[PDB]
């Protein structure tokens, strides 16, 4: 069950136009909305939203989602900005973050090395939206560069796209046959008993770190994920990128730290960048 709110917009004020992936639930588009944002008539969206032929509790489970959101009001985490539960198909309209996910913006830098400044800024536009997240007892569990989002200004926010994009098919493994996970980002404790907190989280941005030096590489490249598991619980680590600055390898190896109680807070980690500026 879900009871609809002050949230909730009108199908007739929301266009899609070009598709933007497939979501857990759906397809998510390229959109416009009218009357969401104050003195702005017209407001670009991201609409995500659900196949007609899904469960009726899996559209419950992808309204409780969007319900979490409601709760948030930070210019890092990306904005949720209205809900359309009445009638088919079922909408979650978003800010539209026009540079699209981390890894792609990364990987268009390839074929052109980006600052310490700009890599060390693009991790504190990071480590802030995930502060602000573990604060609101919300563990992301599968934080990567894939699913963080990049603003016309370039200004990085935590998003989460779903396990389900064919473009990054690689990046999840069917353990056990079981359901997709992210095992390359996982911390050791996510990967031997199924643990995810907070410190796991910060395991994440540590190969976050690790893809922004590296311009979106596969972590642990050559390995199979049997063979990334075993490597990752005995306690192996991934190698210093190519020209990578001190400053931010050592971010990565505090993240990357076996006992996850030694591992800093993303608090820490933006104190930690902030004597540097
Ligand atoms: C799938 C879709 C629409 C979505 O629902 N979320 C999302 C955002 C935040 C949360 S959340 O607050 O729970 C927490 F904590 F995870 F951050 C949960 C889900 C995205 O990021 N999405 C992708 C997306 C969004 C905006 N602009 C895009 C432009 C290009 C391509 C994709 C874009
Ligand atoms: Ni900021
Ligand atoms: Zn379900």
């Amino acid at each position: 069950v879900y009871v609809p709110d002050e949230w909730e917009v009108a199908r007739e004020k929301i266009t899609m136009s070009r598709e933007l992936g497939q979501g857990s639930f759906g397809m998510v588009y390229e959109g416009v909305a009218k009357g969401v944002v104050k003195d702005e008539p017209e407001t670009r969206v991201a609409i995500k939203t659900v196949n007609e032929a899904a469960s009726m509790r899996e559209r419950i489970e992808f309204l409780n989602e969007a319900s979490v959101m409601k709760e948030f009001n930070c210019h890092h985490v990306v904005r949720l900005l209205g809900v359309v539960s009445q009638g088919q198909p079922t909408l979650v309209i978003m800010e539209l973050m026009t540079r699209g996910d981390l890894k792609s913006y990364l990987r268009s830098l390839r074929p052109e090395p980006p600052s310490l400044s700009k890599m060390i800024q693009m991790a504190g536009e990071i480590a802030d939206g995930m502060a602000y997240l573990n604060a609101n007892k919300f563990v992301h569990r599968d934080l990567a560069a894939r699913n963080c989002m990049v603003a016309e200004d370039f200004t990085v926010k935590i998003g989460d796209f779903g396990m389900t994009r064919d473009i990054y098919e690689t990046d999840y493994y069917r353990k056990g046959g079981k359901g997709l996970l992210p095992v390359r980002w996982m911390s050791p404790e996510s990967l031997k008993d199924g643990v995810f907190t907070t410190y796991s989280d910060v395991w994440s941005f540590g190969v976050v770190l690790w893809e922004i030096a590296t311009l979106a590489e596969q972590p642990y490249q050559g390995l199979s994920n049997e063979q990334v598991l075993r490597f990752v619980m005995e306690g192996g680590l991934l190698d210093k990128p190519d020209n990578c600055p001190d400053m931010l390898f050592e971010l990565m190896r505090m993240c990357w730290q076996y006992n996850p109680k030694m591992r800093p807070s993303f608090l820490e980690i933006i104190s930690s960048i902030k004597e540097e500026m």
